[PDB]
């Protein structure tokens, strides 16, 4: 197909997410992507533009990486996919060992699934099933704090933001759960001890507190001081409430950490990851959980969790994931990271002048211009598009979260793109 | 990793499917090729049929070489990019195969990552249909009993609450609206029943869900397509509306490219996953009308907010163009016939056999119903013994076998199944 063919195929049969079909946007035709770079069709002229988002925060390798191409047609060539009801194969005993060696201490037990939502979902089935087992039904609840995101499937939904979250028109519907409010980004100790009250009052009726580590994503790329995350391990614990850590957005060295907990050396009592976990190339995700609660989801009379995905633990999936975790993990990620985060630093700063600004923040690879007012996509687009780089702001944020990969002149020219469209953003 | 460092490590580490931890072993998978899997029995390598087709997936068997191009193809050109912003080929090629083959009328397509998201999102298009109708109080699902639609909170609601396999959680799940069992043969009284107590629902009803012809993870049971032709009357005239779930009848399985063809029947939104990708890898759809898709557009709510990471992903949409275009490219309809009659034959005898209830076929599903739970500790091994990969659940010994099986593997599936039901009776 051409790409008019593939416009044309795309306006007439495709809904695209979090939009209307017909009045929608139109989107632009990718036709190939390589390293840092995506080859998008302009005009009908091929452009190279940098993917500042690392496609939804996935590509940390960038695309077409040579071990992580090699690693999927390497599992192709043997087996694609098994059931894993029954069978077991070694890229998921691979992928496995990996993740339970270097997510925060205790978590040993992980179970595959094929999305993020997915992931959330089996994350609170656990926490449910597990006071279940312990004779303690009541516990069904969730807390969080407001400003969060946790996917979009409909239990996913219920601890997403009530207000200004994506999405608050189903809050009619969905489970009605426990919310404190926004947590600051400074650390103020009245907060956790206002966090506490409202926890104790609830405590009966909570199976767990789900929260992102000092990274709020889709929620408005809000950071927070690792240290409240000490707190609600400390509440959790006091108050037996199972603490549970959202990383599908700041796992893999994203946030300057191997995984955001890290920044406050918290240990959750289960976890999700997913994203960046396949280096941007197929959907996988994993809900990991500690030994005490994994035997005790099947104690007293709640039996086995009845959970699995059809592809749970696809080798191909798996395979690619083995491939780009041992790829971070064998070079000095976190001075890259810190490399990464200086350039975003650096090349943000001038924003700071800019009229519809009102914030700029770094942490780790994420970088950030919060503006005065909702962006415009029709106005950040082409301009994005015009530098040489693809943005795709959302709410009131121009942002990028960029390939571990890109040189320091690469993100340079990304923090350039982000400036201008903040400054046509302001005009 | 070695078979026997494979097995330490997903003892200590791996959660498997509908188990526990530490209190359920796994065999070890080291190839798959065709319609065979190789698996480490015994510590020896041996190869044995996937009877299962790896859970209703692998529909031309493992490692076929037109698909495996298709996805090697794809990785030099374009692995991912966000369907936020940007479109690509493979998502359109995979759309328009869609939209022409399914039933008529559905032309527009949501993309997924998984059946019980793809379920979820039906949902979401029906309740924000009838809101862009001026009609939340439109909200509740009904369905009837013995079916099956993933395991997601939503999903679970619509799970059979008696004996499927979400019952256990009836106490926390949205309350849906059931209907009895639906017989095998054709009973114009359940239809009218059916639609007697929709009535007294259908101001509260946003859809009925169903999986059509076949239910498949409820209990292997079919029944007579003019049933689907009578909710789509029922649907029409009391303004609920119809969605099928053909996650597991899609793409000839049943032997009709999907099951509402049966019926000549077109749901308003449907549901697809499983062998959309050939086995290959995760992907589902969600399609719906231009009347649904339309209407929630022109709803105050506007935008259809949802939107996985990895919507449209071009790996998994490139061997699903591949594997579409390589079962639509041959005979598939004499194909399925020939596993259906194949299947008929050598399940015959098991008619016989004291612990067994019924055995029926319908295309490329056969299954023999017995009367008590089968035994995977005795099953499993019973079939590996005679170079086959059987899982049994439930009271059910059952084979979706891949369309690529010959007459003489299917001779040797239906003869272990043969054999796994004569031990269940002693
Ligand atoms: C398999 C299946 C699903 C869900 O698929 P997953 O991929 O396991 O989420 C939903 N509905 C039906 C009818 C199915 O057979
Ligand atoms: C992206 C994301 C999810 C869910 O991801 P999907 O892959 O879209 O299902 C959940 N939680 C957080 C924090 C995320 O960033
Ligand atoms: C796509 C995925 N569900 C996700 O969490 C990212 C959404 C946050 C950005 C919203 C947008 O780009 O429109
Ligand atoms: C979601 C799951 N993969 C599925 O729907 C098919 C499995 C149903 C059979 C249940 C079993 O094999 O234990």
């Amino acid at each position: 197909l051409t790409p008019e063919q593939i416009i044309a195929v795309d306006g007439a049969h495709l809904w695209h997410p979090y939009s209307s079909i017909g009045r929608e946007v139109s989107p632009v035709v990718a036709v190939a992507a390589h390293g840092a770079w995506l080859t998008l069709i302009r005009d009908g002229q091929p452009i190279e533009v940098l993917d500042a988002m690392s496609s939804w925060w996935t590509a940390i390798h960038g695309h077409g990486h040579p071990a992580l191409d090699q690693a999927l047609t390497t599992q192709l060539r043997v087996m694609n996919h098994v059931m894993f009801g029954g069978l077991t194969h070694e890229p998921a005993a691979r992928l496995a060992k990996l993740l339970v060696d270097i997510t925060p201490a205790g978590l040993d037990t992980v179970f595959f699934s094929d999305s993020g939502s997915v992931s959330v979902e089996v994350a609170a089935k656990m926490a449910l099933q597990y006071w279940r087992g312990r004779g303690l039904p009541g516990k069904r609840r969730l807390m969080t704090w407001r400003g969060g995101y946790h996917g979009d499937t409909f239990l996913a939904m219920s601890i997403c933001d009530p207000h200004g979250g994506m999405h608050s028109l189903w809050t009619d519907v969905l489970a009605a759960q426990v919310f404190a409010p926004q947590v600051p980004r400074d650390y103020d100790p009245a907060y956790s001890a206002a966090f506490e009250a409202q926890l104790a009052q609830h405590a009966g009726e909570l199976a767990a507190v789900v929260v992102e580590p000092v990274v709020q994503g889709a929620g408005g790329m809000r950071f927070h001081d690792p240290r409240y995350l000490h707190d609600l391990r400390d509440i959790c614990r006091r108050y037996e409430v199972l603490l549970i850590f959202d990383e599908i957005a700041t796992g893999f060295g994203r946030t300057g950490a191997l995984f955001a907990a890290d920044h406050a050396g918290v240990s959750p009592d289960i976890m999700c990851v997913g994203k960046a976990l396949t280096g941007g190339y197929l959907s996988l995700a994993a809900t990991l959980c500690t030994a005490d609660v994994a035997h005790t989801i099947s104690a007293g009379a709640a039996g086995a969790l009845m959970h699995g995905p059809t592809f749970m633990a696809n080798p191909l999936a798996c395979a690619v994931s083995v491939a780009s975790v041992e790829l971070l993990l064998g070079q000095d990620w976190r001075t890259r990271i810190t490399e990464l985060a200086a350039g975003l630093t650096a090349g943000l700063d001038t924003a700071r002048a800019l009229p519809a600004v009102t914030d700029v923040r770094v942490c780790g690879a994420i970088g950030v211009i919060e503006c005065d007012r909702p962006v415009d996509l029709a106005v950040a687009t082409p301009a994005a598009l015009d530098r040489g780089v693809w943005l795709r702001p959302f709410r009131n944020l121009v942002y990028a979260m960029p390939p571990y990969i890109c040189t320091p002149a690469e993100i340079t020219q990304i923090t350039s793109a982000m400036v201008e469209v903040a400054r046509l953003v302001g005009s």
